[PDB]
């Protein structure tokens, strides 16, 4: 309010914006840059992001800021605020930027870069945020480079591990993975402290990326310590490999939930969305439709995003991504993608109060993932790629539950287990899904026992709890979840990729992936299959209940490309209060999503139809009459039945 | 101290997996259930890691505990020498890393053998777990120095006697001698401290690693030969429905290597792959019964399952176990127990099993595998890939199995070429692409003295130096009474259409044409000569230079190869040996004797009830073992899917 | 005898010489070579098989072969092939070290001084198969040369306008390094022999064309050669289109040759056993097809790898035209019919000049270099992988072949841009993604002066520094009378449906949209602008920035690309050149002249007898060559599957 001063500082009450990367490199003319900022302003965008390339400021000897001065001044002229990304000198062929210093000497070059860049550009009144580093984290961390190798050595010296647990069993300690967490914590914190030596006024921001693979690098609760907002790159062509294109709605929803969870009390925004065409770039190349641009912006805003920034407004000109990713065409005019984005910027300025106070309507369903399940999976599958026996099953399982709930029109959180609040006295009508979270330790099992005792519903499928955080299987040594599950594993038997669990009663069938789990119940009620084996159980535990099915049924739904049975089963296990209080679909709808939110007391719903046909969606739960506030293809409703067209995005206001 | 022999009572057993953290109570629970499951024997990994103390001294307590509980339940122990190695190293190191490491191994053996040789229930030392690896450590100083010394003591020339360039396969020949040296050195280290107990070793992945293994030399220092034969690691060349054939070939191969020594299968898959294995499965109860009967019918003195109980941490945690997570019997342990019980109820029959040799020997040689590796430059699938020289003879083996005929599967050096008479004996050389002068003389002698030789694919195209006498002057012209003309590459699967009877053989990849001098030509519908029969002294040679064994494999149909092979067999083999009246897809039979009494093992791997008409030998069928109530009407056996049957001929 | 554009063409074959061969077998080869109407052999002058322990040269092994060649009146192409590993099939491409360069100097002095004295020596082949994908940047000699080259070339990280650039230092050095080594080899030979022709065989040209500066090579060669092997070099095609592959390979070498005569130094003579990437045994019909395609494209020779086979390890008993009894395969009998046709038609065959339609398909080094940086080395002939910049122009080439129209296939620097008139000439730039200002000026000049320019795919998207003027200010806007708007990635295969209902073109991967200023827009059925025709001086430009050549390739249907290209050709090309009345799938025709008389080569690669209606040029069809009794009725040719036909126009 004072310490704020002129620089307008982001909060959970900020007006959301649409924006775009403005790509600055030498060779551009004043005239082409002005043309970009002018069209950006006319497209109802308030914000740009700029890579502050060290390469294009370093002179043969000193820093020359001219190239970026030119751009900041044209941004200021058009009333555009700047997210400035700290991007020290690196090879021209290094698209994403280095993730850690190479050497002590290189660290001092980074220090010097930050001093020069932040001292100079902090003086512009249109600077909105410092992005500490572009896209922290990579798959291939540089353990070979002297700086990282020395840090890992020091870290090992200051952490005593034993090769055995308290009971005497051999263990893995995951020194590499735990160091990598602390190393990201250290470098992003050090970058924040370097900026703070020269600028205590402007927001600090960072964009974690490829989150369905790199979530095991990321300690979001620690990052809150030094950030003012959490960001993200969520690119259809890089990050959504686990989904088909028609489910990029579900991918963006999960990516948004994951960042929102990491953000905690901090506001968040999507620092990068795909603005344009892959020519040679991308793993899953596309040119987003106008319809996809609208879908992604609404999903993010409905999940509390304070912003959506497109990579990129204008294109790079040379080598990697030359003439790729751009919202503008090669004549510097609007693609149908920029026209679509402009409709959302316009909607915000016409609905300022609604859009500035969005709070996601939490159903009370939390889908939890943990670092340690991903780390144990990596050691056990020895890095096969693909499937339960490959890297990524521990994320594809909970993502399948997420998709099943989306196709039921139910919100679900997607959270790292440490982001879940286990300290409350009541969990009546809260639900935790642990889908193939193969690593759980004593400490987390106590937290789950507490959650269920106090009224929580726990749903557990696949190999959840098979290992502890040291890759020791208590299924072998003495099962640590026996008390909570009221039951004990007997066998896993590997089967085909896709098989059927045929229950005894009602001739009822679940698709299952790869392994058939059998159990023995003590306190739990057994559920039997047609072969007279016990495949699942319900344990009443204090005020709560546990549903345990040790076959992977989430992955079975994914393998069968049919979430209808997982939807019906999950719905049947939910507390009545979730279904009565939350808008959802009367039944499962393939390739439709709904998520609901509130803004100052008023409830809203976001609906997207990704199927090939017009759908009539019967919305039940909550209260109110449906009023269509946003629809890009003439959706209509009759009572609470919404008729929605293929690729249409709809916002309903509940009157 | 009890020494194993060819008269020993066979046993069923299982690995007992010992690591710190286990309680006295859980270990006793394992040995008690093992004894109740009619198992006599366990195997224990004597981990150096779990005996070495901070100061480098040895503490034996963890393994004392296990040996004492074994002793209490009258269970004998196969103790595997397994020096300290990384916790993540599942299989163990195959050679010392350095001279310093060799001295650590010396010290480990002194301590472990001096101590555990004193237990009365010790049955055998396993010298090393699973000798041999695909990736031999030529980078490590110890191996690199030994290879250098070996090359200096072997004078090789770049040219042969005729002047032609040669390859000398220094790496491959050194690797043979290096395995010989390390296993012999381990045996001598044990013998410094214990001259009383059997020495054993378990070669593994034999359809790929047979080129590492000189079994005749190993006989000089072993009391028994072992094997790991795991459905999930070693049978990639087969589908699951033919793991009967895979296990039969694996058993034959070890039996051949064993020679005069007794053999047993040191490891069979006891349980489920979660994350482990190349071809993951959970064996059925029916497969456990099938594997034990195939091994015993092939003279195995034992079958040990990996594993009774599971590892607890990281690789294979809660995997491979015969017991469930409550330490009770899976259907697999219940099945194994039926076989241990059958043994104790039929001691004399089961203690004296001798495989009924049909007289058919399918031979493979190291050098064909070595030349194939140089020529295919390591492509992976197929005739143009690593493994065709093993898949070809395995296809003949499968064709004979589906005819109910036993076949040996032997390295060429394990075949006895010194006899005076080979009337009614048959050698199959199926795509054995490397043969030298010395072995061709032995084959000439074998055929002259009455032997039948069947040769298909590129058998004999190269010598042991990768020199093709097909180009320079064909070394098999004399024996074959014929000369190759050309190979022409075709599709992966094509048909050889013979002139006579419009009859059709599946063939893989290459069509061979020949010219006969002394041999009788066999012509195709295009007027080209594709095969011949050469009368040579008392014997005959059938040569078809197209790969017809691999053609059967590629077509998943061994029926034509069955009919053709049967047509070529001496009448005595068909009259004296029980076999099928015709080819049966996915059925196997192998016969054995115990004292004068003849038995047959039949397994149906098809999806339907089969009626198998058994002809040859003498006697009337009495069904002695049948886990699904097979019945016979005269010598026609009605056998259910997955059923194992033992017939006694009365 | 020095070779010229008037030389009598020959059929010939490698005579493979190594120690261990006998006088008798070598004489047998030369005698059968002479009886097969071959005049020429090629011999690898292995340094390994001449060097003695003391370092002196013993020429005996090669004297024997040269003397037997001389006795049978066979001339020799002698390949300079210094000492190298026995396992090195192709030979080293550059010296390893300064010390190694001196060994090469010494090898050339000895071999050229001695063998230049034989009267039957026709040519020195300076090096076998210059170029490889994996250049040895780690070896001292190459590493020193690259360092020196970089020191003598000043590059900046920015262009004149200030934009970041790539400079392709590695690719530009590799061009100059090949230029240097081949020129140095030529000068080393010339120290000892100024009398005999210098020759070299570039290989795998559809991948390695980016290594090869043929205009520079002309300064030191008397003839350009080539290896064009069906099993190594034609991966971008199916076997039924190896007609088109050989035609393109011949056109590419002919273009490289410029004023020099050319011949194909290596064609596949025989069977792949274990060797080759796309293994085959050429048919007799394919041998005839390849010889006629090459001679119709002005080849002065076809030499088969190989007459006889290597004996040891790699390619032992592979590639040979003779069988293992040293008699003729159907391949050698087929080749012999063409050597006989030559001696019976000496005047016609000695003066062949390809009938240039006026269509030139151009590729450039820089499009291949830019593609390699942008695709970061992804694999196949898909737009997002290495090789799309060659598969695109090859697809236009195939579409024209299936219309019976000749097309040149030329590096852009081999096209003569200096003429005053280009009326009735056509340049096709199909996905040539890199064009600089200098070449665009040359194209402006070509169109102004009457040229037709056809451009598809991402032609012109980048300059030679991987900078996209599509982004910064489009360098082809002036010539194209239009500007790119967007590329939008689609499926592998999609349809461009013109608003006219004229055309439904298959298109690959990317849909390009444009905005016309001067050009006439062409709209699709979705109302987007996908192509244009710009009148520019006397000439015209057809621009369609979607890849329709790659779309034809992906759809395996060139019919629409044929129809569209034909509709854009100057009337004069269709009236003056024999071509098909319409597109024929899997038929090719190419025409040539010999002193004023016109001929056409037709090959049917379809599964069925075709009746091909030939229109354009003048005259009545007379069948001069047909291997399967083709007939014509007026100008309709009835031609059998795999049949090669030569028509003489009367
Ligand atoms: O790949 C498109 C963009 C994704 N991430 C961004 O930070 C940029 O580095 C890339 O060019
Ligand atoms: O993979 C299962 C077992 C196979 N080989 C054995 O010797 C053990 O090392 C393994 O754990
Ligand atoms: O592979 C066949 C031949 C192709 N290129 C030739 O120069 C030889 O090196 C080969 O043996
Ligand atoms: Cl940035
Ligand atoms: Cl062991
Ligand atoms: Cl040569």
């Amino acid at each position: 309010v004072l310490f704020q001063g002129p620089a307008e500082r982001i909060s959970k009450q900020s007006t959301p914006f649409v924006g775009a990367q403005i790509f600055i490199e030498p060779g551009q003319t004043q005239e082409q840059i002005e043309q970009w900022f002018k069209l950006l302003a006319e497209s109802n965008m308030t914000t740009c992001r700029i890579r502050m390339f060290g390469k294009y400021m370093k002179t043969p000897s000193t820093y020359d800021f001219t190239l970026f001065d030119r751009a900041f001044k044209l941004a200021d002229k058009y009333h555009i605020k700047v997210y400035a990304t700290l991007f020290p000198d690196t090879e021209f062929t290094d698209v994403g930027g280095f993730k850690f210093p190479h050497s002590r000497e290189h660290q001092k070059e980074v220090e010097d870069y930050i001093k020069n860049v932040v001292s100079h550009f902090s003086q512009y009144k249109n600077l909105a945020a410092w992005v500490l580093i572009n896209e922290p984290g990579t798959p291939n961390l540089p353990f070979n480079e002297p700086f990282t190798k020395e840090r890992f050595s020091d870290w090992k010296k200051e952490h005593n591990f034993s090769e055995y647990n308290e009971k005497g069993y051999p263990v893995l300690n995951f020194e590499k993975e735990n160091f990598i967490i602390d190393y990201h914590n250290w470098y992003l914190n050090w970058l924040a402290n370097q900026v703070r030596l020269y600028d205590k006024q402007h927001d600090l921001h960072v964009n974690p990326h490829n989150v369905f693979k790199l979530s095991g690098l990321y300690d979001f609760p620690t990052w809150r310590t030094f950030l003012n907002s959490l960001g993200g790159s969520a690119h259809a062509s890089w990050h959504f490999g686990y989904f088909p294109r028609k489910a990029y709605t579900v991918a963006m929803s999960a990516n948004a939930e994951l960042i929102r969870s990491g953000a905690g009390e901090l506001p968040w925004l999507m620092t990068e969305l795909q603005g344009g065409n892959n020519l040679y770039s991308g793993a899953n190349p596309l040119c987003p439709t106008a319809e996809e641009i609208i879908q992604w912006l609404w999903i993010n805003f409905a999940t509390e995003a304070k912003g959506g920034i497109f990579w990129s407004f204008n294109a790079r000109s040379t080598a990697a991504e030359a003439g790729e990713w751009a919202m503008i065409n090669f004549k510097n005019k609007s693609s149908d993608r920029l026209i679509a984005a402009a409709t959302i910027g316009k909607f915000i300025t016409e609905n300022v109060k609604m859009m500035s106070n969005i709070k996601t309507l939490n159903s009370g369903i939390s889908i939890l993932y943990n670092h340690e399940s991903m780390w144990v999976e990596a050691a056990q599958t020895r890095g096969k790629l693909n499937n339960g026996r490959s890297i990524g099953a521990v994320m594809c399982s909970p993502l399948s539950y997420f998709e099943a709930l989306s196709e039921t029109g139910l919100q679900a959180n997607f959270k790292e287990i440490k982001e879940f609040d286990f300290s409350l006295n009541d969990y009546t009508d809260q639900v935790i899904i642990l889908s193939h979270q193969i690593a759980l330790d004593n400490k987390v099992i106590k937290q789950l026992e507490s959650f269920v005792e106090k009224g929580g519903t726990l749903i557990a499928d696949g190999l959840t709890g098979y290992y502890d955080y040291q890759a020791h299987s208590t299924v072998v040594s003495g099962f640590a979840l026996e008390n909570l599950f009221g039951s004990y594993p007997i066998e896993y038997k590997i089967k085909e990729n896709l098989f059927s669990l045929d229950f005894e009663k009602d001739n009822y069938k679940l698709p299952a992936h790869l392994w058939k789990g059998t159990i023995e119940t003590s306190k739990a009620t057994p559920i039997m299959d047609k072969e007279g084996e016990c495949i699942a159980c319900i344990n009443q535990y204090g005020k709560g209940k546990v549903f345990w099915i040790p076959s992977p049924i989430a992955l079975g739904a994914r393998e069968s490309k049919d979430f209808s049975e997982l939807s019906k089963l999950t719905v049947s296990l939910l507390p009545n209060k979730i279904l009565n209080d939350n808008p959802h679909f009367d039944k499962h709808y393939k390739d439709v999503m709904m998520k609901s939110f509130k803004s100052n007391g008023t409830m809203y719903s976001l609906i997207i139809n990704k199927s090939a046909s017009v759908q009539t969606v019967d919305i039940v739960g909550g209260k109110g009459k449906a009023f269509i506030l946003f629809a890009n293809k003439n959706a209509h409703s009759t009572a609470n039945k919404l008729t929605i067209s293929p690729e249409e995005t709809v916002i309903i206001k509940w009157k």
